[PDB]
């Protein structure tokens, strides 16, 4: 079976904001992003135009457009985990949300960047990325990573 997994991280320093992603292929970090510049990390990755600058702009629509309050805290940081599978032709998924580190599942009735981003998240990253999407990346990837002359 392959897996591609992808790790937002949003954090929140007063009103700045630093979000990274990381893109892994069957647990092995293939993509890096740092808000700005997206990296390969791994061989058969480096010199891809196709991959690359696609997701570069997945990445900044998902951070720019999540409508964020002041922090109360100095420091905020909002993960969101996003994976899809495919093994003996079945595609899964899986996600989850974390603050500071802790995983949570409950929408709360105040108006949070906790909160908005649990109630945000998937739909948001779902407009330029979904399921049907990440199935077919992760199938293209796997089959890129075997023909690659690495």
């Amino acid at each position: 079976g392959h897996k591609l997994a992808f790790n937002f991280n949003l954090e929140i320093n007063g009103s700045d904001t630093h979000s990274t992603v990381d893109v892994y292929l069957d647990d092995s970090q293939i993509i890096t992003f740092d808000g700005k510049d997206i990296r390969p990390t791994i061989p058969f990755m480096i010199g891809d135009e196709i991959f690359l600058p696609f997701y570069k702009n997945v990445f900044s629509e998902f951070f720019s457009l999540f409508r964020r309050v002041p922090t109360s805290t100095p420091y905020e940081d909002l993960t969101y985990f996003y994976e899809c599978d495919y093994t003996d032709n079945k595609s899964t998924f899986d996600q989850f949300y974390l603050y500071n580190g802790e995983e949570y599942t409950v929408k709360t009735q105040e108006a949070t960047n906790k909160n908005m981003w649990l109630t945000t998240s998937e739909f948001r990253l779902k407009k330029w990325f979904d399921g049907e999407d990440c199935i077919m990346h992760l199938r293209s990837l796997v089959r890129k990573m075997e023909d690659s002359k690495r």
